[PDB]
């Protein structure tokens, strides 16, 4: 018990079923935490479904979401659903869920995520954009990566604080959280790792890439409600 958030296994449901992930936390209290959801259809962004507060059951989605993903808490439980109704193709995805902390605002944990196949086979406006640069970044080892990312508004909160933060996804892993508040580094995350940048600018610099870090880098903005994500960019070796 250290923090493990433990999502139900992998889906293969019919068209127009339902069906009802679930995630079940531990190490920490989970009344004292609101929980978030994401969907990541393959290869694609992170896309917000909705957020839930344990402690009152109070919900809140992304307008795209609602109607369609319904969060629930069993707090006798430490247990939290997400209910997905008249399935298609296009729900196709690896649903996770995270805890997200108070003083960062931050996905500081995250589960292993749920892949949900939608199929009769019988086995396997106002909203602020964030943009990422580059796409991709081909180099080889012990180089230095510099990646960019960019919103479409200034994200300085009114407390005077910036809630921009880097997410790392290795290859069929969950994302991580690296960075949160755009320079503070998170537990366990080594210096070559570095944020800056302001208001409307953020750059995430990794001094010397390594093998353990490879994967997908996204930047996410929640000084703003909804919450979004750059579209990833991708830490490949030539
Ligand atoms: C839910 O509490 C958070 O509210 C917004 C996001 O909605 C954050 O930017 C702020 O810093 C608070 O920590
Ligand atoms: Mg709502
Ligand atoms: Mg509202
Ligand atoms: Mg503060
Ligand atoms: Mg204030």
């Amino acid at each position: 018990m250290e923090i493990q958030l433990q999502q139900s296994g992998p889906e293969l449901v019919k068209p127009g079923a339902s069906v009802k992930i679930s995630c079940k936390a531990s190490g920490y209290s989970f009344t004292d935490y609101i929980m978030l959801w994401v969907k990541q259809s393959h290869g694609k962004s992170l896309e917000w479904i909705g957020n839930i507060n344990p402690y009152y059951g109070s919900t809140s989605y992304n307008l795209k979401f609602k109607g369609k993903a319904t969060l629930t808490v069993d707090k006798s439980s430490s247990t939290a659903y997400m209910q997905l109704n008249s399935l298609t193709s296009e729900d196709s995805a690896v649903y996770y869920c995270a805890r997200k902390n108070y003083y960062g605002s931050s996905l500081d944990y995250w589960g292993q995520g749920t892949t949900l196949t939608v199929s009769s086979a019988k086995t396997t406006g106002s909203d602020v954009v964030m943009t990422q640069t580059p796409f991709s970044l081909p180099v080889s080892l012990g180089d230095q990566a510099s990646i960019s990312c960019r919103s479409s508004q200034s994200l300085v909160h009114s407390n005077g604080n910036t809630y921009l933060h880097w997410y790392l996804q290795k290859p069929g892993q969950s994302p991580k959280l690296l960075i949160y508040k755009v320079s503070n580094r998170f537990s366990g995350v080594p210096d070559r790792f570095s944020g800056s940048g302001s208001g409307t600018d953020f750059t995430l610099k990794i001094s010397r890439v390594e093998a353990e870090d490879l994967g997908v880098y996204f930047c996410s903005q929640s000084t703003h409600v909804p919450y979004t994500f750059g579209g990833g960019t991708k830490l490949e070796i030539k």
